[PDB]
């Protein structure tokens, strides 16, 4: 009907698995950007009123993965940990490292899968000034309790929208993690599956590389790369190579053992994006985040694809004009500033 706004499961020996990803807005970083959330009613804001509707969503969804990001260590020792152990999942965390107070955790029903390893990322280096951004990704390689491992990844990467350099090199450091988890005995990967906030755009630099594999950087401003607002002035130029040998990742993004003493980025995955980004009778863009100064696309779920996966459905998303006909996020209904984003997988055995 004329102007519904809700959000519909799209249908695009086997497994059968979801997975959700929602960056649930750390309480910290609401309070300390408070500007971006002047369009909120004032109650709306507070944690006692924003956890209980999260929680609620993700029980209603009742995914069997989640891949959460703005996890709050204290919120998440008191209460969302608890929480959700109580409704089956097992949780893993991975907090920002320095002062800040949120990370990266992946959780998993204990009924559909068993760990196998748990490898988180630091995209700090002590020793690469380059790196000096204290944000985090998570690897974990689960057995399905029925066959292959599958590598689910989550990550949140930094924002600032002029450092592309550094967005570029905390991706190739997540990628590099992917690819020594995943690899298999018979030199194939594992089903993977990479959620996260990349805080890039649909067709950037960043997304595009994620989906093809391959990206020429040659004459890349820095603040092009994520496609997220910018002055597009008076930035430089991306160097060759993005990253100095001391990371120890070559340019297809795996490790390499370093040694004593062209403009091209690789990976060797298939990756698909669940969602497509634009609603096809309209061409108008699906968002993931809604706020005082932005409504975009910056949260994905990408997947192997032709240990290729199955898509079998998905959660639709909203456009920009429908999150404000609810007055944007966060309301007194959706408690976060992102909307979460749920995918069904089939694993064909
Ligand atoms: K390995
Ligand atoms: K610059
Ligand atoms: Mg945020």
């Amino acid at each position: 009907h004329q102007g519904v706004i809700k959000r519909n499961w799209e249908y695009i020996n086997k497994f059968d698995f979801s997975v959700m990803s929602y960056n649930i807005l750390s309480q910290d970083l609401l309070e300390d950007n408070s500007h971006l959330y002047r369009h909120c009613r004032r109650p709306v804001l507070h944690w006692s009123f924003r956890f209980p509707n999260i929680l609620k969503e993700i029980k209603h969804f009742d995914a069997d993965v989640l891949c959460l990001q703005e996890v709050q260590e204290d919120h998440y020792g008191a209460e969302i940990r608890p929480s959700l152990e109580s409704l089956g999942y097992h949780c893993e965390y991975k907090m920002r490292t320095g002062r800040k107070p949120d990370g990266c955790a992946i959780c998993f029903k204990h009924s559909k899968f068993s760990l196998l390893s748990v490898n988180p990322v630091e995209f700090f280096r002590p020793d690469i000034s380059l790196l000096d951004r204290d944000n985090v990704g998570l690897v974990l390689l689960l057995q399905p309790k029925i066959c292959p491992a599958i590598c689910v990844a989550n990550t949140h990467l930094l924002y600032n929208p002029r450092r592309g350099d550094i967005k570029l090199t905390q991706l190739a450091m997540l990628l590099a993690e992917i690819s020594s988890v995943a690899h298999q005995k018979d030199g194939s990967f594992c089903p993977i599956v990479m959620c996260g906030d990349f805080n890039s755009v649909p067709g950037s630099p960043l997304y595009s590389f994620i989906k093809e594999g391959k990206l020429n950087y040659e004459g890349l401003p820095i603040g092009k790369v994520s496609g997220q607002e910018q002055s597009s002035r008076g930035q430089r130029i991306l160097s060759i190579p993005i990253w100095p040998p001391n990371l120890g990742i070559s340019q297809n993004c795996v490790y390499e053992v370093q040694q004593v003493p062209s403009s091209n980025l690789q990976h060797h995955f298939s990756l698909s994006s669940v969602y497509s980004h634009y609603f096809p009778d309209t061409g108008i863009p699906e968002v993931t985040t809604c706020h005082s100064r932005s409504a975009i696309t910056v949260d994905y779920i990408f997947y192997s694809a032709e240990g290729g996966l199955k898509l079998l459905a998905r959660l639709s998303l909203l456009t920009e004009q429908d999150l404000w006909t609810v007055n944007g996020l966060p309301n007194e209904n959706n408690s976060s500033d992102h909307l979460p984003l749920l995918a069904k997988f089939r694993l064909e055995l």
